[PDB]
């Protein structure tokens, strides 16, 4: 079940950070989109204190078990857990602090002894951007918008520039979501608001060049139920694209 697992990485995180924890919230396909066959659970978790690092390691033991791994056939949906500390966030900073990850492209490094450490992240005023616009509380006695300052659009563009050098550099293996957020990028640099990554698809697409535009829109389909194969289809080709455009 879906909500069988949101209902467990509550307790994880509220009997193990105990008085630690502030607030657990939602963002991502949860709270303002529909999951999507291959959607995952995205939470953003606020904390008084930093945690040390045998903390940290007990959050990727606990949480291995419950997220769906790369490569499944499982019911299961990929958990996605972003820490933050309420105190480390103003004066706001970009890019601000974060305190600790949970992501399933870094478990071949959880395995290895990896713990995330205290690291600056552009990408996190994008998500705490969203995340304040539009979230689901799950724990906490306040809400998210009560716990963060006001961030400026002007740094979600640089939020935009920054983590877009990484994200270009990185579409192998991820052809279909790095197509689409290359969209919503192009997108939220005009628009201002945060679209799905479906209709931010085919916003882009009919706004594109053909041989672009099939692509885009061969991963809007992707996105959703179909199973699209991205073995001799060249997606540097429609990615340069959408970079030169994010570009300018
Ligand atoms: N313009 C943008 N709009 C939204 N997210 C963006 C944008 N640019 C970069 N991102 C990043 O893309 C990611 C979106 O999260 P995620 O992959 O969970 O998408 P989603 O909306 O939950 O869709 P789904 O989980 O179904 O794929 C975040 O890490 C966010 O910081
Ligand atoms: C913090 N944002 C992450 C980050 O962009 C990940 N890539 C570094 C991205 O990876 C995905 O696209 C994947 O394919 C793996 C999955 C767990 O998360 C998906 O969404 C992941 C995003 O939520
Ligand atoms: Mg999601
Ligand atoms: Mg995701
Ligand atoms: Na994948």
């Amino acid at each position: 079940n879906t909500y069988e697992q949101i209902n467990k990485v509550k307790k994880i995180l509220r009997k193990h950070l105990k008085n630690n924890l502030i607030g657990t919230y939602m963002f991502g396909s949860g709270v303002e989109s529909g999951l999507k066959p291959n959607s995952d659970l995205d939470f953003l978790v606020v904390v008084s204190e930093p945690l040390t690092d045998q903390s940290k390691e007990i959050l990727i033991q606990k949480i291995r078990p419950i997220s769906k791994k790369i490569g499944d056939k499982s019911n299961l949906r990929y958990i996605e857990l972003t820490i933050i500390i309420q105190q480390e966030m103003v004066p706001w900073n970009h890019p601000p602090k974060q305190e600790f990850i949970y992501g399933e492209w870094l478990q071949e490094l959880y395995e290895q002894g990896y713990i995330p450490q205290k690291e600056l992240n552009s990408d996190l005023t994008i998500m705490l951007y969203q995340a304040k616009r539009k979230n689901k509380r799950i724990y906490g006695n306040y809400d998210l918008e009560e716990l963060l300052p006001d961030i400026p659009f002007s740094d979600v563009r640089r939020a935009i520039m920054d983590s877009s050098e990484e994200l270009i550099d990185n579409y192998q293996d991820d052809e279909t979501n790095s197509i689409l957020t290359l969209c919503r990028m192009i997108l939220t640099m005009d628009t201002g608001k945060i679209i799905p990554k479906d209709i931010a698809g085919n916003a882009v697409a009919e706004s594109s060049p053909l041989e672009h535009r099939e692509r885009i829109l061969l991963a809007v389909r992707s996105y959703l139920g179909e199973n699209i194969e991205w073995t001799n289809e060249n997606v540097n080709l429609t990615i340069n694209y959408l970079n030169n455009r994010l570009k300018k």
